[PDB]
């Protein structure tokens, strides 16, 4: 019964597959001979989280955290560590670029961003996405993880409801 | 490059995507009318939710947990919820009983659990498992979401090492 909002974003599950495919080949050829960290940024990327690492044929390790102040910390070691940063959506980046100066500041050896979605016209501070999923237009999109409410994580395709 | 290990258990990621939906519409199925509330057992089980939750058309909320003492809390409440706990593999089920007490003493409406394996020759205490993917002999596992000294979470497929 999965029925998708009447807002202006709607990507299937099938275009998100085939996205997230080519976003961890692009990964995978980029760090070939590397040993990647992803940390997944719950809740709301661990849909996009779980099928992109699927897609990365490279020995890898991951973390999980929760941030908002972090309501989650960072259990493995990430200094010396080439750091992919996996996100579900960038709307103003405010949370992405305190968690980039989080990270940093344990000194890794690189950070690299994936985000599934980006919604530059409301970006207020610059930050880097090397693997996007898709630019969006504004607009308040659920579903693949991300919630609504709470509610609707549970959508296999991304869709959206009307600002109205 | 993905590569199976020369363990006993080898199951595809056909035959686990086959496992998933089948769970997944017994669960809506059995929940027809309720708004379950899942709560995924990181970090393990984080691939197994992701595929299980887009195969439940119920409108549903989640949440995430890291146990092992508990190392990440709850964040919503499941008083009078009807609760279903997602784990990757039931060894000899001292971690799923401390979970489940810890949440019965809450008092949700209702508590089952969805495991993707289960590991029976080695259980030490009872506990239920309603959905189950797999059960399988005694060995070490991993992929799909379960790791091998923190690497392979990434393998599509379960495969395992010899006790060697
Ligand atoms: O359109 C949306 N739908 C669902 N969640 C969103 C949306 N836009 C922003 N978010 C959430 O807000 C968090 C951080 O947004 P930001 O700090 O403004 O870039 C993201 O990681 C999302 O969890
Ligand atoms: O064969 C395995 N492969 C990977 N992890 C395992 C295996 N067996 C047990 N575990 C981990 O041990 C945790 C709890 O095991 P238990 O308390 O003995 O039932 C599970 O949730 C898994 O994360």
């Amino acid at each position: 019964m999965f029925t998708p909002g009447n807002g202006p974003v709607q990507i299937s599950a099938e275009a998100i597959k085939k996205r997230v495919e080519e976003l961890g080949g692009e990964i995978a050829r980029d760090y070939q001979g590397k040993t990647p960290h992803l940390i997944c940024v719950l809740n709301g990327a661990f849909i996009f989280m779980a099928d992109l690492v699927r897609a990365i044929p490279l020995p890898l390790t991951m973390d999980f955290i929760a941030i908002s102040e972090l309501l989650k910390d960072l259990r493995l070691p990430i200094h010396g560590r080439d750091v992919i940063v996996v996100e579900d959506i960038v709307d103003t980046g405010l949370t992405l670029s305190y968690l980039l100066d989080y990270l940093e500041a344990r000194k890794p050896a690189s950070v690299r961003v994936a985000a599934l979605l980006s919604k530059p016209s409301r970006r207020q501070v610059e930050v880097p996405i090397h693997y996007l999923g898709f630019e969006i237009e504004d607009a308040y999109v659920y579903g693949y993880g991300l919630d609504r409410a709470q509610f609707d994580r549970n959508l296999p395709f991304i869709t959206s409801i009307r600002p109205e």
